[PDB]
């Protein structure tokens, strides 16, 4: 149970009703900003907010920015929902929050630019911290990963990022076998002894793959095992292509668990 | 882990390696055995076992026996899979065994007819004993539960049944209320204390509906749900309709859970 609420500028995400569905949203001859480009983004937002999402995922530094930012400010205009911003980099965050993103997503957890979390601290946004390294050579996989994680939390808390802004990604399908993505998802609740909401991110991975023998296209039972499992496990979000259908399998998962 | 097999004549089910998936098998002018009833009834088990099933769920007294007994001499004749016959009767119970079922499964747990029990135990066969009762007033939802299925195997074992041939059900979605039926789905590793085998039937159930507003034909997603927390909660069967999906998902679960 959450003392508090996760605070994103206009919006506010409750993080007890209900598990929060972040969809991942989606050109040749130019740099950035066409009209079939961020027409298809938007359009995009707005079917995954039909159909049950809570919060929209956007994601060569100077080509990064003239891609991103006209993205950002289309859909923030036309939808109403949070955006986040799916880079790793301190100057492509700062744009995408002046451009109007609401919550930073950081694939490297602060470490691959520091600065980034002065970043986020400076903008008072929600950060998400997953799980990555540049090996697989574990000692002690989950005690590991904690450690690492561990670290992202004290760039971000040194940098002054509030502890209510951050939120943590166990990083399926980052720096993990086949068989060590399973035993990340086989022990996701030890995440929750360090006091932070956490986030999953499975969406027809590599790793479900292996184990049902099926192409990214033929995923979608297999994720929906994966949410199912990290909801009873105690996410507070999930973050998912299929934005109609994990809906409803997030939403009959809450009811029986009772959240 | 278990250590010992369900043994059903010519077929063994393996209740370690893998969830089991029970599938669920499907005319006027006719009292029973015509061209289009069983050969329809025959291309359905056979699908089910192209996409992954383990075992065919096939199920006015006079009446019951003339329609059931062709349609199991006909899918055992052609699908090399274990057949269960689904009736809460002692005579009709007798008849499809004879006629080449495997298994017997009981949705009043010997407690409609007790003689079922005394067929079950003769023909060695394995037993699924499913809770339900009159009515709806529980003192305690899950004690009762626990203390009723107890009842159906005192009759089941007083009769001479094998506690290797006993399987149980919580028998979601009978005698409870759509609250009650979450509060089960939630409590579901309780059945565990007892030692026996557990079989989940949730498929495209009313209280999915309740949940989601959704009608039967849009249940997919709900169903998956009450499987994957079933899996979880240690199911060794599930009883499904949509056997492509739901084998996926148990598939996507095992590898998880390290089953
Ligand atoms: N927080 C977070 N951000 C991501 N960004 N990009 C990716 C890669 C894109 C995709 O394969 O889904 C990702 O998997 C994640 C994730 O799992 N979690
Ligand atoms: N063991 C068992 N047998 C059944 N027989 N018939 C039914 C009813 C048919 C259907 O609605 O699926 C059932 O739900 C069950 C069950 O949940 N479990």
């Amino acid at each position: 149970k959450w003392d508090y609420d996760l605070r994103c500028g206009e919006y506010t995400l409750n993080l007890n009703e209900k598990t929060l569905i972040m969809g991942i949203l989606n050109d040749s001859f130019s740099d950035g900003g066409s009209y079939n480009e961020v027409d298809a983004a938007v359009r995009h937002a707005k079917e995954m907010r039909d159909e049950g999402a809570h919060i929209i995922d956007i994601g060569s530094v100077e080509e990064e920015i003239k891609r991103v930012v006209p993205m950002i400010q289309a859909v923030s205009k036309e939808v109403k929902l949070p955006i986040s911003i799916d880079t790793y980099k301190a100057e492509v965050a700062k744009q995408a929050i002046e451009a109007g993103a609401h919550i930073i997503n950081d694939i490297w957890g602060a470490k691959a630019e520091p600065k980034i979390a002065e970043v986020a601290a400076h903008y008072d946004v929600p950060i998400i911290l997953m799980h990555n390294r540049d090996n697989m050579n574990y000692r002690n996989l989950m005690a590991d990963m904690i450690a690492d994680l561990y670290d992202s939390i004290k760039i971000a808390k040194d940098a002054g990022v509030r502890d209510e802004n951050i939120i943590l990604d166990p990083g399926i399908g980052f720096a993990k076998t086949p068989e060590q993505n399973l035993e990340a998802m086989r022990n996701l609740e030890q995440l929750n002894v360090l006091g932070y909401p956490v986030l999953l991110g499975t969406s027809r991975k590599s790793f479900i793959g292996h184990v049902l023998d099926l192409p990214v296209e033929e995923r979608l039972e297999g994720t929906g095992a994966t949410v199912c499992l990290g909801i009873e496990k105690g996410c507070e979000f999930v973050r998912v292509h299929d934005v109609k259908e994990m809906s409803r399998m997030a939403k009959m998962m809450d009811a029986m668990i009772g959240k």
